[PDB]
């Protein structure tokens, strides 16, 4: 009677042997323990993946919070036992790049926006004292048409000053409009100002929701993985005596080409 | 027995004669009256005299007016080249007057104008210095996290410190042309004041001048008043000058003679 040839249905790693050569099974009896190829493998790069998905996150969390507190919070890892501290250093001092990059542009931001008010501040000052002067000329000017009116100085020395308050009042205009200017480039700078830190801010909770939404996708598939990982049975599919069992396959390789081993009837 | 001569016994003016040529006398009779010259001289000149002190009187009165007003009133009140004088000189007062404000005036605002130059830089530093010290904080915080080069932090607290101590100096320069503020607008006020004082000073006196010219006025006119020459004996009145009304006669000129009867 036909001897009947036990193959896996995939390419497996043999984790246990249950029975020995000549052994007398009946059929629906455990044989070995298979593992799918490459299972355990999957599952570690879903672990590791994980790992510095999870890392990434803690840095743009430490980030999220340096934001707030305009000053880098205790830099620590909070599972990470086992963590290269030359990856924990790596990690800190891309923090410390990033928030020192932040900072920067903040201060560069202020200080163009400190040098809008300076032009400001001048240009204010120059108003101010056209305002005064356009005054004083212009009561010297109705002093000298009074004084004209009387017959009591010349009419050029009352055109020449006429001339000097019209002098100081276009000088005041120009100012002003100039001051109009200065103001609208103020507040634009002002915009830019926040515009640093709102983009930033952005990126760094664009990113936290995207560590987030990978840690949960790697979580699913890390379910999976481990799932598959675990050991199946062959059983035997019909009575009889084992023989030609490759007793030395434990943690090899065996494809589904390859026979494992034979079962012969024995009735 | 002698003839008695009739003399004046001042400088006079023959107003009116009242006996004829030889006519009799008695002792004590009215020959002529007459006024003295210089009485009538002193009359006229404190006349003109009057007339000045009140020609000056209008004019720093019109200027005390023109204070008030910051203009020129009028300009009317007698010779029109002594009106136009007058009313020149009041031109040439008021106007030096409004000249020496506008100069004042002029100052005060350059020194205003400092002012504002030293505020603009004081609130400019004011700004860079937050600015720089917020920097420094940040540097330090940096370094207690060991983020930064110790050497940045601590020339950043050299740039702050920096920008303070310029704003130091900048706020003691602000107290000081405030000062000089103060003292410009005094000297402001000093210019009317002055000239307010001196004008009022001349109202005073050109009043009192006035009055005392006025009781000198009337006593000179009083003492223009024709006296008469009586007739120191009695006689005939001969040798009488008829031709001396209207005018001088001097102590060493006979008016007329007295021939005793």
């Amino acid at each position: 009677m036909a001897s009947k040839e036990i193959k896996p249905i995939e390419n497996s790693i043999v984790k246990e042997i249950i029975v020995k050569e000549g052994e007398s099974v009946r059929k629906g009896d455990v044989l070995l323990k298979l593992t799918a190829l490459g299972a355990e493998a999957d599952t570690l790069k879903t672990q590791s993946s994980l790992l510095q998905t999870r890392l990434e996150q803690t840095r743009y969390q430490i980030l999220s919070r340096s934001i707030e507190l305009n000053k880098l919070p205790e830099l620590k890892l909070p599972y990470f036992q086992n963590v290269s501290e030359e990856e924990v250093l790596r990690l800190t001092s891309l923090i410390k790049e990033q928030f020192s990059t932040w900072q920067n542009q903040k201060y560069q931001k202020e200080l163009n926006l400190d040098k809008k008010r300076a032009e400001r501040l001048t240009i204010l000052a120059r108003i101010n004292r056209y305002e005064n002067l356009s005054r004083v000329e212009k009561s010297r000017l109705d002093d000298f048409r009074s004084l004209l009116h009387k017959q009591a100085i010349a009419k050029h020395a009352v055109l020449e000053q006429e001339n000097k308050y019209v002098e100081a009042a276009n000088e005041l205009r120009v100012y002003k409009s100039q001051l109009e200017q200065i103001e609208s480039e103020i507040l634009s700078a002002k915009e830019e100002y926040q515009l640093v830190t709102q983009l930033f801010k952005n990126e760094i909770l664009d990113k936290l929701r995207q560590t987030t939404d990978n840690i949960e996708l790697l979580t699913l598939e890390l379910e999976k993985n481990e799932e598959r990982q675990q050991a199946s049975v062959i059983r035997a599919p019909v009575s009889g005596k084992v023989q030609q069992l490759k007793v030395h396959t434990e943690g090899g390789v065996v494809t589904t080409a390859e026979t494992l081993m034979v079962i012969v009837p024995e009735d």
